[PDB]
């Protein structure tokens, strides 16, 4: 009484592992997939503290993930759809000096 395919497990044990927080989300396209990690723990954090301490753990498995692009992200529920509804992961990539 359970069947349905869907990998993004991996993504998902590896961004539990490295630091959890309460939910997850392994969006993305088809070949580059934002991880963005759910919770509050990483509610107040900086962009850089946070994917570093986040890559920390996660910095190996990605570095040979690299064949892909899986993004990694420790942020809010409301946080996710605001940075969607922002220029940043719905037009990412604007103004360059």
């Amino acid at each position: 009484m359970i069947e349905d395919p869907m990998e993004n497990n991996e993504i998902q044990s590896v961004l539990m592992n490295a630091l959890s927080l309460q939910e997850v989300h392994v969006s993305g396209d088809g070949s580059h997939f934002q991880v963005i990690a759910v919770g509050e723990l990483f509610d107040g954090m900086s962009r850089v503290k946070k994917q570093q301490t986040v890559y920390g753990p996660l910095m190996e498995y990605i570095a040979d993930n690299r064949i892909h692009a899986v993004s990694i992200k420790a942020y809010t529920p409301a946080e996710w759809a605001r940075d969607r509804k922002l220029n940043g992961f719905l037009e990412h990539h604007h103004h360059h000096h």
